[PDB]
């Protein structure tokens, strides 16, 4: 069903700080890897007047390597699929609501995506774009009231040095029954490979990797 | 100054709920490998009527194995050493203050512990002591106002299944000047070994291991 290679389209209508936005984005990825690449172009409300970094975790946990031991939630979904709706809660207030809907068709899913950023501060580094990239991060994953949640500590790295924190809070909701897993964590890292100027043209990239805590346990449990 | 074999000595005095208590503690650990083991009592406040897990995380960054071209934070501080404050902000309201004060006499770290905790639901998992143990987690961290600063989502492991969350965020304070890191990660498994019923004897151990990401940039 869900193949070694697998064709993104992304489609996302959005709004930050009153300013509305269309983002279209064709891609591929492997998702057995937990690797993926887009091209993404602004079809509506360029040139964007804040940092693309608050947009480009909203354009797929398909794309996580689950190592055999930890029931992968997103990949049994299909055909079905899944959505997910994340609180982006930022450290000088601003805040993003996004809910996205992921789909199959034939080889390639359809992510349609619904983004809200409201109450950035106009001379914080989101509006006068001063950041550089999301730092790569580790997702913690638990199940809460049957469906499965992620928690992150994310980062901004800032031109002129120091980090921009936000918090990121992620409840992911398969459309059929799926075998849930234990609590465990996604590793990952997410770049901008190359943009334009105003990054009406942006390619971004994303590995992701599913796995338990490294340290062994001292005491034996069920 | 630090050996591959360092001992541990705990005081903490506590206040929980209006319930007062002071907690002793001896161990032993391996730095450079990020294990230790600790022997706790309760010295004063027994027995306690809240969860044991509360408190575990109180109970020294020193014990983090570094790679080589990360900047040991904890481990430079000495031999005049650091302190830190930590709160723990539960899903429920409940909410933890914590200060301590790492110390270094010989091969023994003197880790002097006030602990503060208010406002748990008294039909909950902490005064109800319904938790079985912390899950482990992953420690980011990163320098600010000249500081290092970790944050932690922590999740406690609930009678009858499911989790209990926290937020974890701590101020490290080196007493002198210590090279910085960049922006890493700290793994940490916490777990009783064993106690007594009361939970007035405690034997507690962790482990932790500072690391930069597991994935490649694709970016220079």
């Amino acid at each position: 069903l869900i193949k070694e290679d697998m064709r993104v389209k992304v489609h996302m209508e959005g709004n930050v700080n009153g300013h509305a936005f269309v983002i279209e984005g064709e891609g591929k990825g492997k998702p057995y890897e937990g690797t993926q690449t887009a091209n993404l172009t602004v079809k509506e409300g360029a040139p964007l007047p804040f940092s693309y970094d608050i947009l480009t975790t909203a354009v797929n946990r398909v794309f996580t390597k689950y190592p055999e031991d930890i029931p992968d939630y997103f990949k049994q979904s299909f055909p079905e699929g899944y959505s997910w709706e994340r609180t982006m809660t930022f450290e000088d207030k601003g805040i993003c609501t996004i809910r996205s809907d992921i789909s199959l068709e034939g080889d390639c899913f359809f992510q349609n995506v619904r983004f809200k950023g409201t109450n950035f501060p106009p001379n914080g580094p989101v509006m006068q774009k001063k950041t550089l990239k999301w730092e790569p991060s580790t997702e913690k994953l638990h199940v809460r009231d049957g469906l499965l949640v992620g928690n992150i500590n994310m980062a901004l790295l800032l031109e002129g040095g120091g980090h921009y924190l936000c918090d990121f809070k992620t409840t992911y909701k398969a459309k059929k029954v799926v075998q849930l897993p234990d609590a465990h964590f996604v590793d990952h890292r997410i770049e901008i490979l190359g943009n334009d100027s105003d990054y009406n043209k942006v390619k971004l990239y994303e590995h992701a990797v599913a796995r338990y805590s490294p340290l062994p346990s001292q005491v034996w449990h069920h």
